């Protein structure tokens, strides 16, 4: 794998490769997400789900959400991919965990990006100020958090008040992903991965995990996309075999856009490349990986 990554940095084809995936992507309908009366539901009119892998809510009014069902088959891992909750679909959002019994929600944006708002603050910041989405009869309570140098994980209690059953939902905030940019390090980048995988949210007795930045295509693609080429390496006999650009465009197959840089392309392959050193057996990449990320800062 990093010999094509060697000739492609020599050949400087980073822009070249990541426009061809651009090109053969799918392209399939989204015609709910562009019905009129969906239009307060999407954050950005260019960044819809496709109708066949669309996530639907369980309320007879308007089952819409902008939220895809992102299933790689191969890997055995399914991926919620959503935009940052808009101030009206803050309930949707907490709908969607619950009915699709999503047990970890990955965000990978910060509420406001260089003086712009790119998500609502849809989870409580103080134990003491729970939150209660009327449309939807949910409760949501902040437990407790662990906060890092960059990024956060935080407990939340939601609850159905109707059946008044509760669970806990583990929230993974990667709170240093500049917009349209990458991770410092594939060591930060993967020690917070690795730390949603050892959360167990990513269970496959679990719903999907729910990702999402701020249109849940660029950051949420490449979150996406490492953690599948990692499952699948560990899966096969020969680990050289996942061709990168093959697995994005089957992502692309479930959500427009995912990866939205060459150089977010270029932040997988390194990401990747450096996380098969632990799938391969290493057992000290992992406390190398934190200490290069700084945690604990
Ligand atoms: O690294 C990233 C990029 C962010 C991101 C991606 C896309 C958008 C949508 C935005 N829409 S717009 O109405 O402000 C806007 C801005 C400029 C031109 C235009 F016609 C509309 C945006 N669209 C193009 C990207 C288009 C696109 C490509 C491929 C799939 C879907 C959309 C670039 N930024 C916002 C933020 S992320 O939160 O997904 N992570
Ligand atoms: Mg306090």
């Amino acid at each position: 794998m990093e010999k094509e990554f060697e000739q492609i940095d020599k050949s400087g084809s980073w822009a070249a490769i990541y426009q061809d995936i651009r090109h053969e992507a799918s392209d399939f309908p989204c015609r709910v997400a562009k019905l009129p009366k969906n239009k307060n539901r999407n954050r950005y009119r260019d960044v819809s789900p496709f109708d066949h892998s669309r996530i639907k809510l369980h309320q007879e009014d308007n089952d819409y959400i902008n939220a895809s069902l992102i299933k790689m088959e191969e890997a055995q891992r399914s991926y919620i991919l959503t935009q940052g909750p808009l101030p009206n679909t803050c309930g949707h959002f907490w709908e969607m965990v619950w009915e699709q019994k999503s047990r970890g929600v990955v965000m990978l944006n910060r509420v406001m990006e260089k003086g712009s708002l790119k998500c609502a603050q849809y989870w409580p910041q103080k134990e003491e100020k729970e939150m209660i989405f009327e449309d939807t009869n949910l409760k949501l309570t902040l437990i407790s958090e662990d906060i890092k140098s960059y990024y956060t994980v935080r407990q939340l209690e939601l609850e159905n008040l109707t059946t008044q059953e509760t669970r806990e939902i583990l929230h993974f905030h990667y709170t240093t992903w500049p917009d349209f940019g990458v991770p410092e390090s594939p060591a930060s980048f993967l020690n917070f991965l690795f730390k949603v995988r050892e959360s167990g949210s990513l269970s496959p007795e679990h719903g999907p995990v729910v990702v999402h930045c701020s249109a849940g295509i660029g950051r949420s693609g490449t979150f996406c996309l490492a953690d599948t080429c990692l499952l699948l390496m560990d899966k096969r006999k020969d680990p050289s075999s996942v061709d990168i650009k093959k697995v994005l465009l089957e992502m692309r197959k479930f959500r427009m856009g995912l990866i939205q840089t060459a150089d977010q392309l270029r932040f997988s392959y390194l990401a990747v490349i450096e996380g098969a050193k632990f799938i391969m057996g290493d057992s000290s990449v992992q406390d190398q990986w934190k200490e290069l990320s700084h945690e604990d800062l």
